[PDB]
């Protein structure tokens, strides 16, 4: 397997727009297949990126910027992943979805308006070339990657994902840590081949001869993490405190991560921003496109070499020699500065302190069934996506979503548009639900843990019990969407639709 630990971590550059006044900020990224290094060992890698580079160039707005990004596809007019063409025109199809991007609903990305090279061909919810983000929401951690119909794991896997990070001026007097000190890790795992190319399956295991080829598979577990682009990466730190944004960018992946030299990572932020009060962990969980804003203290560790370790399986048990290891911090800079940070306990208002009406209260089932070739559909309340709309709130309204786990596994649920309060969680018996239908409680409620008692936009739906979460369907109305976002799911077929009605 690759060594770990021989390649400094690549910091994308903030990318800079090409107009911009106090009125507006106009950029353009274009999608390109480009080569680069994943590793030391390896001959370069074929991949798909954001002005070709991997990950994508981290975007850097204010609250309120009026900012404007031209997302082009000038990508080959084939793939070079496997295509299965029985799950759903040209081959390529792209769009960006900002995630957690507060944004009218023709710039969020939307599965079907897609586009293909030089906006040749456009889907049918195709409205504009040039996306707009207003801003108008909480400083926090957001992230874009491609959401077009049907081809999204494999876009994303190919490495279209980039940080984007809303800066809150009225935050700046926290100090918390900044500049070179605040730092994105993007974490995505991958499946390299000897040379260098990456692997994606093209089938599942075991075959059956009823299988197409390439037929989709429901998981995509890769033998090596990368953090930033780079196959388990060292990153040389000051012994002093650092902001982390760390991004899921994987597309299935699950990950637990902790420090090896017993260490506490400060939590200060989730997907929707600054949490109310900072939480100490010695560990946290992060599934596919979760965020945590992380202070990480080095003070004490002057010289020491610390492990952010793993302990998450997928498909199995962690691999002490691979998959058990993300990233190695080094604490070898020279202070280049005091530090004159700070990790303050007193971070932002509760969400709690709202009192909305609850207008609403939907019931949402975790579901599927099989198709003609014996394939698992993952399904959202056993509708397809083309099925007519279901959830369809009032805008400005705020439902209580109470979404059902009867599956094995966690599913990740994304709303766009919005960020919502965690509720609580709730264990049922499983085998009465399948059979009946009836909803049985084996326990009593658990409301969130520290880390889900500010805003989330993507959320661990475990199995065997019953998520509710609040959310206040606004600013814009609309036409959005809601989905499971391991990749593999998403695109068969566990996506609806969501409209925001006026
Ligand atoms: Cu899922």
């Amino acid at each position: 397997t690759l060594e770990k630990f021989v390649d400094a971590l690549p910091i994308p550059d903030t990318l800079k727009p090409v107009q911009q006044s106090k009125e507006k900020t106009y950029y353009e990224v274009t999608m390109e297949e480009c080569t680069h290094q994943l590793h030391r060992d390896l001959p370069p890698t074929r991949l798909w990126g954001y002005n070709g580079l991997f990950p994508g160039p981290t975007i850097e707005v204010k609250r309120n910027e009026n900012v404007y990004v031209k997302w082009m596809n000038n990508l080959p007019s084939t793939h070079f992943l496997p295509i299965d063409h029985t799950i759903h025109e040209p081959e390529v199809k792209t769009v960006v979805h900002l995630h957690g991007g507060v944004t009218p609903d023709d710039s969020d990305g939307y599965p079907e308006a897609w586009f293909s090279k030089d906006f040749e061909q456009t889907g049918p919810y195709f409205k504009r070339e040039v996306y707009h983000y207003p801003n108008q929401q909480r400083g926090a951690i957001l992230w874009y990657h491609d959401h077009a119909m049907a081809l999204t794991r494999l876009n994303v896997y190919a490495g279209l994902v980039g940080a984007y990070i809303i800066h809150d001026p009225k935050e700046k007097r926290l100090k918390l840590p900044s500049d070179e000190y605040d730092v994105p890790l993007l974490i995505t795992d991958r499946t390299i081949n000897e040379d260098g190319s990456l692997f994606y399956p093209s089938a599942p295991e075991n075959p059956s001869p009823s299988l197409p080829n390439p037929s989709i598979v429901p998981a995509f577990c890769g033998e090596t993490i990368l953090v930033n682009g780079k196959v388990w990466p060292y990153l040389e730190v000051e012994p002093r405190k650092y902001r982390f944004r760390v991004i899921n960018a994987s597309n299935t992946r699950t990950y637990n991560l902790s420090l090896d030299n017993g260490g506490d990572f400060i939590q200060i932020g989730s997907d929707g921003g600054l949490l109310p009060r900072s939480v100490k962990l010695n560990s946290f969980s992060l599934a596919p496109a979760e965020r945590y804003d992380i202070i990480i203290d080095f003070t004490a560790y002057e010289g020491e070499s610390i492990i952010l370790a793993n302990s998450a399986g997928c498909g199995g048990d962690v691999n002490p020699e691979t998959d058990a290891n993300i990233m190695q911090f080094r604490v070898t800079k020279p202070l280049a500065q005091k530090d004159e940070s700070r990790k303050p306990k007193y971070l932002a208002s509760y969400p709690s302190v709202q009192h909305e009406r609850i207008q609403n209260i939907r019931t949402l089932k975790l579901a599927g069934t099989q198709d003609e070739y014996g394939r698992p559909v993952l399904l959202l309340n056993n509708k397809r996506w083309h099925d007519p709309v279901t959830e369809t709130p009032k805008v400005g309204t705020t439902e209580i979503w109470s979404i059902i786990n009867p599956t094995r596994g966690t599913h990740p649920i994304h709303l766009h548009l919005v960020s919502f309060r965690v509720l609580d969680r709730r264990p049922f018996d499983i085998a009465r639900y399948q059979e009946s239908g009836e909803l049985s409680y084996t326990g009593p409620a658990v409301p969130p843990p520290p880390s889900e008692k500010g805003w989330k936009d993507t959320i661990q739906a475990h199995a065997g019990e019953v998520l509710r979460i609040a959310a206040t369907f606004g600013p814009y109305s609309g036409r959005y969407v809601w989905h499971c976002h391991i990749l593999e799911h998403e695109d068969y077929d566990m996506m609806r639709p969501m409209d925001i009605t006026d």
